[PDB]
Order: C-alpha cells, then structure tokens, then sequence
C-alpha cells in the first residue's frame, strides 16, 4: 500500500463498504435527474436559466473561497486533548489546570507565516504554533509560535514588518530590500533574526518542534494573588531540522510536507506529544528585572526562572474536512477564562483587537458560531443578538437587555479582572532602544556553538547579499554591534558573494 | 391584563420556574465578572484596549444588521402544516400531495412590497404571501402573492417597476410622478392596478386575504404526462379589509398591527387557515386560450377551469425568535421537487434566477445552511464545499467530484424534468400589447359592483392627483380604454381634486 | 408647480433639455438593443442563460441594499460650510479654527435613533445631528445629537439601552415594558428621559432644533496647554417643536416630514444655518466641579460657563443622489484632527471604537474611500493597503513598510497628542450612583414652566401606562427621588390610564 | 544594480528627486506624530483605546485579503493597446475591428489554474490567458488560454473537474486518485490531457506561449449575417517550453518566475506582442462539419478553416499597484460589443453566467467601478443603482425607472443580437459520447513526434503511476482507444513505476 494520507478515498469508500450510494440533489435538497448534462432546447441549442441544478452548483462553487489569514495563511490542523500532570493551582484558578488528570479537548493548528495558502511548508520563516482549550468557562486561546520571542516589540510595527516580510506593492515578488532594510532599521529584530536564520529556522514538520506563548502572561489564584508567567510546551518527539539542502527539495517534490506528516502521524497512530511548562515570576521580581520583563524581544533565563511542568497536549485525531475545521479555524489572545489574564506587553496588548477583529472579517461576523470556533464545552449566555448566517436560535425569546427584571443571564463577581496599580502620563513611550543586542550576544555565544554560528551567518548572508549595499552595511553594523565577530564572518559572506 | 404579544417577557420569566439564571459570558464563553461598568484607570481614566468583555460585545452589536429584502422588507411570519385533503395524484407526483391526511411542515411570511423595514403595516400595497414546504424531496417555496396577477409580464420590467414605486433617487421621497408615470407608460399594469385600488388593496391583518401562485406552472404525473396549473390558497378566515380611514389611523396607531393580529391569534389558539386549490389547463387548452396562458396579468377564468380541491394550510406556531426564523427566511421559487415546474412565464423564468442570487447577496453564499432554510426533512447530498460561514460538516471527507468511483452520491433519472418541445429564433419577443384591458373591463364592471367601483376611482385619483397633468392625461386614457366611464369617473376626481 | 422636491424629475428632464439621451448600457458598457422585452426560444419560450442583459441588471438589482445603521437608521442629508466667526486659537490650534471667516466644507445628517429606515420623522426620539468638517488636517466628525447629555455613561450599557428601545426579539414589536424596565433599572438616565419627553421630545423639522456635541472634548493650542470643553451650535431659525397630535398625524401623512423640510428649505434658498459655541473647562476646575465632568448624563451650567461664540454651521446644498452621498455617510468620533482630542468620558471612549468598526461592516474595509467619507482637502499618505473594493492607485508603488530609507511618508511630531498624568488602579469603576437626580430636579423646576411641566407628565404617563405595574412604580419611584410633585403627578395620570 | 524588477523602490525613490516625504495620516487624513510606537499609562502600562492612529492602521491591516479566485489564482498582469492590421469587418461591425491601424487599450492577465496564491509558476497546467478590450461599445474580455480546447464540454462537470484537480477535502493534499479517476472516468478529457502533458505543459514564462478563446464564437457583419470563429493569438516571441527538471528547479528557486520575466520584459523595453487571427465557419460548414463544431474539446482544422489575420497584441506598461490592477481584475465573457457573440457551446454557455456571478462574490457587487474593471472609453448610463461600496455619483438624480418621459438613457435597436433559429425537446442531452477519440489520435500521430510522444508516455506515467491500479487500467484503456502504442507505451512505463 501507500500512506494512509493517499488512501483518503480508498479508505472512505471503504468505510461504506455495503451501503450503496446517496441521492445526489440540489442545495434545497431537490433531488437531480441528471447533472452530467446541461438543460438546452435541442442537442445544440442555448442553455435555459431552466436550468436551476446547474445555477445552484455552479453559484456555490463560485463562491468556495473566503479571504486567507493576513498571517499564517499555510497550515495544518489537528485535535486532541491537554492532561493536567501536576499542580499548579497555586498560581492560577483556571479550570482548565483544575486538578491533575483532568483532560480538555483541544484544536491546534501549524503554520508558516510570510506565504500565502499555496507556498511551500519547508521553507525559512517562523512557525505557527496555536492550542485552544475548550474549557468550562469557555475557550482560552494559546497562540503562540516555534519560538518563545519576536522581531518587534511595539504593534504598531507590525503590519509595516509583515509587509516587508511579503510582496512588493507593484511587482508581487518577494523583495530582500524590503526585508532588510527594516531590519536594518529597526535593531530590535536581531534577537529573533538569529534564532530564524539558526538551524530551528526550518523545522522538520511540525512534530519536532517547540511551542510558546512568547507574551509573559498572568496567572491569578484563588486567593485573588497574581503571578507573571511563560508558556512553554516542548516537543516529546524531540527537536529536529531539515538542511538548507534537504527543504529546498521538499519545497518542491512536496510543498505539504507538514501536512502529510502530521495526518500520517496521527492516522498511524502515532500521535504527536507536547510536555507544557510555566516559568513564573512575582511582580516583586519583574519590578526588578533587567530588561523589561514584558519585551517581546527578550527570554526570561531558565537559571533564575525554571520550567515548571504543568499538563501533557496530545493530538490523537485528523480533522474530517480540512475547509471547516482546520481553515475556518479562529483563534483569539483575548480569549481567556478565569485564572489567566494579559500582561502589559504592547504586543500582546495589540492583539487583544487584531484576532476578534479579522476573524469578523475574513470569517463572519457570527464566527464564534463555526463549530469548530464554539466554545462548546461552555454555556454561551449573554445579550448579544442578530448578524449575518445567524445559526441556532439566537438565543430564542430571553429578555435581550441588561440589567432586566425577567431572570436573563446574570453577572459573575467571581469572574472579575485582578486588580493592577498604573501611573504614569498618557503618551506614545519609545521603547526602540530597550537594549538590542545583550541577549542576542549570548544566543550567539551560548545558545549557538561554532558549527551552528557557521551555518547562521551563511544563511544570513545568502539572503542578505540580494540587498542594496548600503542595506547590507547597516544590517552588518547592526549584527557588529551584537558581537564584532557576528559581523564580520557576514560581512566575509557578502564580501565572496558580491564577488 | 394583556394580549399575549405584550406579556412576551413575563412569560419567559415565569416558565423558567425558579430557575437560577444563567451565566452571562462573552461571545467566547468566558464567564463576566461586571458588565455594567467599563475598564479604566482610575474613575475617571481612560478605557483599555484590555476590556475584551466591551470589545466583544459592541463588535457584535455594530454587526448586527444584515440587508433588508430588496422588495417585501417588512412583513411577519408563522409556522405549520399542510395537509392533503384530496388525491390530484392524477396531475402531480409531487410526494407533498402523496396521500390524503399526508402532513408537510410549512413556513410563512406576509408582507407589504414597497415600504422599507421600519415602514407600516397597513397601506395600500400588494402582499406577499410565501409558504415553504419542507418536503422529503427537498423545499417546495410557493411564493406567491395576494393576487392572482401581477402589474407587468416581463422580468426586465421588475427592477423598474419597484424603482417608481420606491423613493426617489435624489430625494429620497415617495414620488407619485415616478409611480404613474411608469404605469401610464406601461397599460399592462391596468388589470394589478385595478385590484390593488380596489377594497382589497388593504387587507385586515394577514388572516383575511387569499394567496395565489399567481404563474402558471406546470404539474407531472408519475406517468410522465404533464398539465399546466394554478394555485389557490383561499383564507378560511374569509375576506376582511381595512377602511381608508381606519388603515391611515393603524398606520400611526400601530405601524405594525399585521405583526400583532397574527402573533396574538396564534397564540390564542386562534389559528388561521387557508384551503388550497388548483386550477388544471391541458397542453391542447393552452394552444387555443385566448390569451397567453402564461401571461401574468391575466387569470383563467374559473368558468372554464375551476378550483380543484387539494389540502389544507394551517399555521399553529409563532416564531421563538424573529430575527432568527424570519428575517432570515429566504423561499427560493426555483425550489421545487419532482412533480412541480416552471412554465414559459417569463416573470417567473426571471424568478428562477434571482430569488437565490439576491440571497446569496442578503443572507450569504451558505444561507440554505440557516437552520430556517434548511431541507431538514431531505437528506442533502451532493458535490458542493465549503464557501464562507460553513456550517455542519462540510459533508466530511465525501469523494467531491463527480461522476467517481468512491460511492458518492448519485444523480436519479426519476427525478428528470418533463420534456417539452420548443421551436423559435431567440429574440426579445415583445409582449407589451398583448391585450392590456379585456379582463380588465370584466373585473371593473363585471367583477366589482357600483358601490365599490365608486371608491376605487376614489383610490386612483386620490393618489394621481398628486402627479403633473401630463401624465394624468395619459393615465386617464388608459382607464378610458378599459372602459370610457372607468375614465371619466376618474377624470371628474381629478378635476375637482386640481382645484 | 409644486414644491421644488416634487419638481425633482421635472428639473432634471429641463437641465437636460435639447441633449439626445445616452445610450443605455449594460454595467459593463456594452449598449443594449432592447430592456424591455426578454431573450427567449420563441414568443412563449423558455428564457435564455444568454440573455447577459436581464442577469447584468437583475444581479445588480439583487444587491441594491446594504445593513441600514446599527441605531439612526432614518435619517436626512445636506452640504454646505462652517465660517470662522470668532477667535478661539488660545483653546484650540485646530486649522479649522485658524482664522475669522475661514471656510471649511461640511457634510450632515439629521435623524431619528430608534426606528428603522422605513419609519416616521415625526415620532418622539432624541434627534442625530452629525456634522464632519473636510479639513486641512484631515476630517473632524462632530457626532452630535440634539440634546446636551445621554440617558447612559457608560459604554456597555449602550447595546442594551438601544436594545431596549428597538424590538421584542419574539413579537418584533415595540415593547414598553423592555423600555421602562431598563429606564426603571438604571436611574442615571432620568435626566435624558425628562428632556426627551418634554416639548423638545419632537422638533418641528430638523431646522429648528439645537445640536450639541454631548461629550467633553479637549482643546489644545499651539503652546500646548489644554482645556476641557463643550460643543453647542444652536439654531438660527429659532427652537420649534410639534405637538404630540400634530406629530401623530404628520407620521401617516407625511412620514419624511423632515426630509421634504429640509430639501425644501434649501431648494428655494433659505438656507438653515447654526450658531457654533464652546464652554470652556480648565484642568483645575474640572477638578472642583461638582459632578464627574465627564458624566455624560450631567451638562454644564452656562452661568460658571458661559458659551463662548466660534462660528457657523451652514447647509446651502441637497444632496445629488441620496444613497451615495447619504445612505453611504460615516461619521467617526474618532476623526479629530490635532488641536482636538477626546477626554476621559467612558461613553466617548468607546465611541472612538465601534464608528469605525461598524462603518467597516456596514460599508465596507475602504469605506473611507467612498467619495463623501473622503478626507479631500488633505492628502491620505500611509502605510495601509489592499482590502475589497480598493479604488485609487491604492498608493501606487510607494514603499509599503515604515520605517523605511525610501522616502515613502513620515510621521509629523507637531501632530502629537496631549500628554495627560493618569493614576489609578485598573478595575471596572461603578459609576451607577454619580448623581441621578440633581441636575434633573433643576431642569424640572428651574428649566420647565408649569405648562411645561404638565405635559411632561403627561407624555410620559401616556407611554408608561402599558408597562407592567411593578415597573410603573419603580418608574414613578425615580421620578419622585427627583421631586416629589414629578413622581406624584405621574402616579395621578398612571392611576387613571389603568381605568 | 540588477534587474529593473529588484530596484522597484530604489526607482521609486529616485523619481521622488529632492521632494518632500508625504505628511503620515490615519485613513480620515489626520497627520500621526508617532507611527512607532503605542499609547500606554507609563512606559510599562497598558494600551488604550485613544490610541485610534493604532486601531485605524491595524483594522485595514486585518482587511487586507480577500478570496482569491476559485481558480487560476496564481497570475501576472500588464497593459497595452490592440491594434487593427487586417479589414474584417466582412465578418463583424464591432468598433473594435473598425478600421485598419485603430488603437484600443487592453489588460492582460496570465495565469495557472490549480495552484493557490502562494503556488509556483513553473508547474505543468493550463495557462490561464485573458485579455480586456476597453472599447467605444464597453468592454470586451476575451478570456482565453493557452491552449484551444479543454478537459470537458458541458459545465455541470466544471465543479467537479476543478474539485478533482485541487486538493482532497480531508487531507488538504493534491490527491492523483482523484486527479485519474475523475479523467479515466471521463474520457473526453483525453484530447486536452494529450496537450497538457506534451511539452506544452510547461511554458517558459508568459511570453512564449500562444493564446485562443477555445470557444467558437459568432460575428455580425453590418448586414445582419453571421458567421462562426474561433480566436487566436499567437506569440510573436515564438513558442518556449520548460524541461521537466527545470521547472521544478524554478519551482523552488523561483515560484514567481513567471512574474518577473514578464514585468522584467517590459522594464527594458522588451515589449511581448501576439498576433491576432480567426478561423471562420458559415452556418452551413456548420451543419457538415464531422464533429459538434460547438463542442470544446474539438479543433477547426487549419487546412480547411485557415487563420485570417485581424491585428496585434502589445503590452508595454507594467502595473503600478499589483493588488488594485491585477488581483481585482475581473473579465467576464459576457462582457461582448455589437458584433461579437456568444456560441451554443455548453461550456461557454455556463462561462456566460459564472463569471459575473463569482466577482460578486470575490471583488463585490459593484466591482465594474473599479478603475482596472470600469468601460472608461464609453459612457455607463442605465438604471442601476445603490449597492455596497458606490463609488462616483449613482448617476446622480436621473430618473431611475424604464421607460419614463424624463429624458433618461434609451435602448438602442442597432445593438439588438442576431436571430438564430433552434427547435428541439427541452431536456439534457447526453453529449458524453461525442467522439472522444478521432482529434486524440491526429494529435499523437501527426502533431508530435516519436520524441515528443516519448516524453508525454513518460510524463504521464510520472503522475499516473501514483493512482490506484484500477485506476491506472481504466486509464490505460482509454489511451489504448486513442491509439493501442498510446496506451502501450504508457503501461509499459506503469508497470516500470510500480516496481
Ligand atoms: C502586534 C502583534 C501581532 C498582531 C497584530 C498579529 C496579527 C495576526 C493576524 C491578523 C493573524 C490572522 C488571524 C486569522 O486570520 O485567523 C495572525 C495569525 C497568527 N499569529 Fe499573530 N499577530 C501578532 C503577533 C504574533 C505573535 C508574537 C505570535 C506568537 C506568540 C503570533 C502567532 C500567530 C499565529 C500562530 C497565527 C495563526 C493562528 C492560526 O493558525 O489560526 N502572532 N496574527
């Protein structure tokens, strides 16, 4: 035989086996005499508007796509559950960390992120990392990447950077100039550049790879006692990378790599396992931090702020059809229950609005209604009403303000925010120059050893090479600055590759 | 005490017992600790893009309008059953007419035409009166109307035709020189017009006005032998119209007292019913009629093709949520199931195609997903995916192209239309004149009496007098040509009316 | 002749005169040969798919109509300028504002808040009185209304409010117990309430009423010092208001009384134009004022703040085609330019979210794009792209990413906002005791005259009488906290009505 | 320096002399004075919903995408002029074949069919090639491909076809079972997998490959005769193909390569042009000819239909703004002048409706009024009106109804279409079975060589050999039925294939 991937069909056909075939019919559920052939008036005379069997499929078909994600448009999805392993309801009241054994379902979904939904899966470029919950108190989305920081640390560079990272406005063509010269421009880029451009820049599928919530996030307990944290959730199959040589291949013998392993993974029983993890640290410690322990652009070191084990993420189940429950998928920061709330980090702060608000957009404004997007472990009860493709009941006939005196849903004091003390003016704080290079230094000293920064700066300049050289000057300063020896070994590069 | 309409709440209330209220969450499921007071800093700070309970809940609330019906926008509706009362499986093998007691669920809708949706109920104005049959063999949608005619025979009319009966481009008023300048200019109108200023052109509620298929369509037997035919559906409730005077006092008093009549009778057990009938003209009768058989503005005189008795419509249910099961209900006249098809009528050819374009527009590509739209008691089977808001299952991992060799569904020759032979060059036939007063003259002193022939000069000229003497003159030379006293009579209104 | 409204037809066929008609097209451009007479197989033959004429104007035709506004669904438009009568540079360095007798273009709508685009002018409801100014700097929409407060101060209150005030989601009918249970329910709206059943409850037209800008804004002058302030433009023709019997029988006669009003007005030359004012506020005595300053249920007492003269609003041209210049208008709080900000009002706060976020459903992505939403005396110079329906160049091939060494546009730091110092812990503030009563009580007695005060009383006991009792004493219970005599002359009315 | 294409905005920047960067505004045109960086209470506080330059950019950022076409997503444009070398107006009176030299404008787009957005350039399918008339009687898209036949002759199979050459609805991956069934299923298809899989699979780009409309079509001289055609426009570049290996070394190292190729092209001067021809066939040729002369998967022999000459297609101007100029072009086969019309071709017959239908859906009901799509060398007058996102004035006050006595837009009887004459039954003829063999076999004996033929066995087996073995013997049996060596040949290469 052949993979269980390519035996879709086979397999499905089999599955039916005895039964014999549906009745084809139309969308209104009419059933059709024939829809292999056209409705004219003789053999070689004009189609009929008549023909309504093949109005109603010709109209759906011309309307099967919806926009793709702005970001992260090429995934793969998949379902499981997540297992609590140890207590930690000491920092956090969320039922989902409840108590050890309690299980969650859960949907999560890889991705790339500069390519739109027909590019390659083995190629350089972040790796979308994104867990929903299906919790009693509703969903709580985990959107993270393959690597626990970012290029930027303010949202407001966000749309400019993944416009540099994609096409150029008149050719449509990738453009290295737009690239680096952000890059070039905005020094704060370096600390996740490296990582990029380091071997885990092009993992191999998406089973040996890390996830994080990158934000430092909050934690709140029982007590009303709040604690920052970090989501880490590590690979059980172990890390593991493709070549420079070996993904180039595959970008071509097999642009869904990613996708194809992952269902084979999964329909070989083979299931893929992530442990997760949460470093805390009290707000007496990140009030003495030094860095900004809510930049984006920066770690909180393993020595003084340990992984703590907190549950295991299994996924045990392919989606049946790809479109409704893996491309429909949405997947909201801002959703959050109990026991878990944001940080003050600007980035993660930004995204509060950015998912809600394009899922509107490129789904519907009844999103949230999309099977797979209903918190249906949860009881949705509110005063929330109408929009387009409203399914179900719209919550029937209950009283549709509040507050009301004819028992509608009703407030959760236990469900308040904690509480945080700010002061300070209200004003647009540069944070450009919260420190660009110190732990990028040390990435490239420690985290890297002498054959890994080999292959970083040859990747580097391999790119970099096709910039303008007064780009590739700034960029090479800027490296310069992490490490003279950073720079100078691209610089090296570039000098052989500009001939 | 109160009519059942107005103790809508306190019914809610008190059938929930003493039970305890639910959990008021964010469209998320996430619980909500305080929903009445916003996320600041300080009492009297400014708001947090944090507050993801405001965002949640006001992105929703700025959603949730969708496009009104471009025609019939305001109107009510109500559920139920049909029930064959007699055996016409001789002229159709429509499963719906199966056997005598056979019982068909059903949804309805009334309505006004030209008024938009915060517009009143009672004016004068043709009404909608659509029933969708939830049948085995997919929807049957019989749209049809208060009258057994129409104002005009040919589709590219239609737009036209609603946009003079609208407002006016510029300023958005109601224009009576739009209004009579088109039907001055168009005489075909001449047979709708008279019913519509007639006694009937303001029914009492929606209980007390028949409904009509109004087409001509066509009806197949299990032999294959095929008649042309009209439906009737007659008001058990028995005819009932508004005064001039009361239906201008309701219009303030009560712009939606057909919504109140309806839901009120219901929910007294005060269910009301219509007997359907259908009228039956061979092939051969159609070659010889002295008219267009298909000609919309015309009707088949009942003195040589009378009522056949079929079944019974009864509506028994109110809608739970109005938005949800009536604003959204869309019946698509090109729903129809094997037994039942479209004649030449190129009103209704017209109607093949628009009903479902203008909802794909209004609703959404899916909207036949929207539970009130659903076949439910069909099973859809068929090669049509995905598309935005997709519901359901997305028929999973079926085989999605067809013919294939997976066991998918399969088209039935018994569901193929009856042939009919058809020999003609295309063109664009013109039907202006085809007898615009015959049946006219007929209905004005044949049809109505003198009592009411005297308020329907009334009618006309109360609303002409507002146009410009040039287009009364031409308008009047039409009524004249009905009938020179339908004319005159009209004439000396105006007269006086123009001071 | 007639009005000039009613000549709207006759004036466009006369400024047309001795011109040969254009040929009529398809939307494509392709003439057509004949629209009105369909393509068919034969006179009483099947319509043709080939008949791209009919499908080119009916598809369009399908999808005239788009959502009506969330709230102020009905509504009126006109054109014309606001002059600088009066120096207020040393509040504000706004351009607008810049010189005496400087003009700037304006756009505005009048309209009503509850019922939808069908309803009636003339029915009791707050009035909508928005005004965008196209400036140098960009547009400044002053979303108005015509009273000086609001029923609510704060944001989540307000989909339930408008909730309230629309219909059953059952019966889709106005409900009164849903309207005075939330007024009961939530006291802070009493002021609002007296206002908007006192005379003023229906304006004789939308010329003569007031416009206010309700909220506190922010001025900032070029020295950078701020100062809280009010927007008031009153009427130059003079409050004048209809009474309830005249009100009620213009809604059926007349139900765009306001409409032909105002296009009248401006048709024969009489111009409505407003006086526009600003109450100004110091930082310091915001901070001693004896209510919350941004309590947008409290106004400000012209005695300790007297209006401060600024220029005029006037309206000297009706709109060409009402649904593009009109229908398609979108005003956002949000749109201030520098000089102008918003102040810490939690109402207003959330305003500057869901305008655009509406406006972005309701219209669409690029609504700004529409010709009357476009800022046209300032040049749009960003980093923003793409998005359904882009006209323009969308920016041609301007570099697409900021920062950026290729000279696209560049931030201007003059154009930076006011810095204010904000303290305070970040929690849900309860703001549902801030004084409910004592700026009504002066209202009542200092404000009204008993005539006044009668049928204040009165009006409003006419609408709560159909309310349930328990909700009618709770009602009454919050109009006597105000002052005894309020609550108890209702009761005397109430105790009547109930027969 | 490199490539025009790589120094897009080193050229833009360059054009921009000494000018002053552009002020930076929010969508409503306020200037920003810091794009960079967040409002927040204190350097390390939380984000506030003031912050509207922060919302503004990023909700357009959420909005940028839009659904890519349902098919041949992946595509290049450019512009240029049609002009006229050869006097056809014995055949058709459309202006744009008016006279010898006359200039028209054009669009031109360039596609695969397949693949995603994101997909290669250089992969074997189809090559989408349509072209945009902006002519004096509208626009005229010719929308052709690179090839003159097609897989399938009746629409109601396009849905399917396209759904088995996309991705499988479960796994997401391109699925040969589904790719072979479908085609061994559909032996018709034979003919164009025969073209497909030659050397013609692969084109060197966009420049290198002719054009052709496919579809017979029907011209209308100045006398009202008629006579058939097919288009054809070969490339004066002369025809290029890409080697099996390097196209998928391209696929990878370049996935755009056909897009910069062609801007590249006309960057340096290097203007692509294609000569326009016809083949002409009388109606009475039409009723001899051997084969349906309307079926799509058959080809006018050139010895007895030669290519008369009529003009030549230049492209010299490359986009500005990629997304506005070519992803939201739309061409729409209806979209024929006077003097060009429709044939009964099935295939084109369903094109007539699914294209205006699907952009709709994909740009929105009034995507004619983008700049790109709009007919600006006529003059668009009807009576169409409103719809989402109106751009210019509606067409301001005109009367809005047909026929009126305002002076309004006038049909014009030149333009009506030619008379055909058609008799038969109503019903679906099964056209399955119309030779599927005989033009096949020409094409492998007599157009390809012993290499060529070579190459196509090896070809196919290449993709073949994955399908199931049934699949692979059914398959085979319709080449054999080609000719016996066809089939041979590849199963020779099969059974290599499968071990
Ligand atoms: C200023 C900050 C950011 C903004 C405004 C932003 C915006 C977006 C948007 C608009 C989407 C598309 C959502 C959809 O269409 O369903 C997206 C997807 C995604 N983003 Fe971000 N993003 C930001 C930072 C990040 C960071 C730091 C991470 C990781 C912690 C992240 C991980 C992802 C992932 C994995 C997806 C794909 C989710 C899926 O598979 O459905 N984003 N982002």
């Amino acid at each position: 035989n052949r993979d269980p991937a390519s035996d879709q069909m086979k397999h499905w056909k089999e599955q039916r086996a005895a039964q014999k075939p549906d009745v084809l019919t139309t969308g209104g559920g009419n059933p059709v005499g024939d829809k292999l052939n056209s409705l004219t008036v003789g053999p070689r005379g004009p189609l009929l508007v008549q023909d309504v069997v093949f109005t109603d499929e010709m109209a759906h078909f011309d309307r099967e796509r919806i926009p793709e994600r702005v970001v992260h448009a090429k995934g793969a999805g998949a379902f499981g559950y997540f297992e609590v392993t140890h207590d930690i309801t000491r920092y956090s009241k969320a039922k989902v960390f409840e108590h050890i054994g309690k299980r969650t379902p859960i949907a999560v979904r890889f991705s790339t992120v500069a390519g739109e939904s027909g590019s390659a899966d083995t190629v350089r470029d972040p790796r979308g990392f994104a867990v929903k919950f299906y919790t009693e108190d509703g969903n709580w989305d985990l959107v993270g990447n393959n690597t626990p920081i970012f290029f930027i640390r303010d949202a407001l560079l966000f749309p400019s950077f993944i416009h540099s990272q994609k096409r150029n406005p008149q050719t449509h063509l990738k453009d290295p100039d737009m690239v680096w010269d952000f890059w070039s421009l905005r020094p704060e880029s370096l600390h996740q550049v490296s990582f990029l451009f380091s071997d885990r820049g092009i993992p191999d599928g998406h089973r040996h790879m890390n996830g994080y919530g990158s934000h430092t996030f909050k934690l709140v307990n029982a007590n009303g006692e709040a604690v920052y944290c970090k989501f880490h959730y590590k690979t059980d199959q172990g890390i593991k990378n493709l070549s420079v040589e070996d993904a180039a291949r595959l970008a071509h013998e097999d642009p869904d790599y990613g996708l194809r392993d992952l269902f084979n993974a999964i329909a070989t029983g083979n299931y893929p396992s992530w442990t997760l993890y949460i470093q805390v640290m009290t707000f007496s410690e990140a009030e003495i931090f030094p860095f900004n322990p809510f930049d984006l652009t920066k770690v909180w070191p393993h020595g003084d702020y340990p992984l703590i084990p907190v549950g295991k993420l299994v996924l045990n189940r392919n989606p049946v059809n790809y479109f409704a429950e893996v491309e429909q998928l949405a997947f909201d920061p801002s959703n959050m229950p109990p026991g878990i709330e944001p940080s003050p980090d600007k980035m993660l702060q930004g995204r509060l609005f950015a998912y809600p608000d394009t899922h509107r957009h490129r789904l519907g404004p009844n999103y949230l209604q999309i099977p797979v997007n209903c918190p249906y472990r949860a009881r949705v009860a509110n005063y929330q009403r109408d929009g387009p493709m409203c399914m179900m009941d719209n919550q029937g006939g209950a009283p549709n303000y509040y507050p009301n005196s004819f028992s509608a849903p009703e407030h959760q004091p236990s469900a308040l925010e904690h509480r945080t003390h700010f002061s300070g003016d209200v004003q647009r704080f540069n944070s450009a120059n919260d420190d660009n290079v110190t732990q990028v230094r040390t990435f490239y000293l420690k985290v890297l050893n002498e054959e890994q920064r080999k292959r970083l700066c040859e990747n580097i300049a391999g790119h970099l090479k096709d910039a303008q050289l007064f780009i590739q000057k700034k960029a090479v300063k800027n490296f310069s600055d992490v490490h003279p020896e950073y720079g100078s070994r691209i610089q090296a590069l570039l000098d052989k590759y500009n001939e």
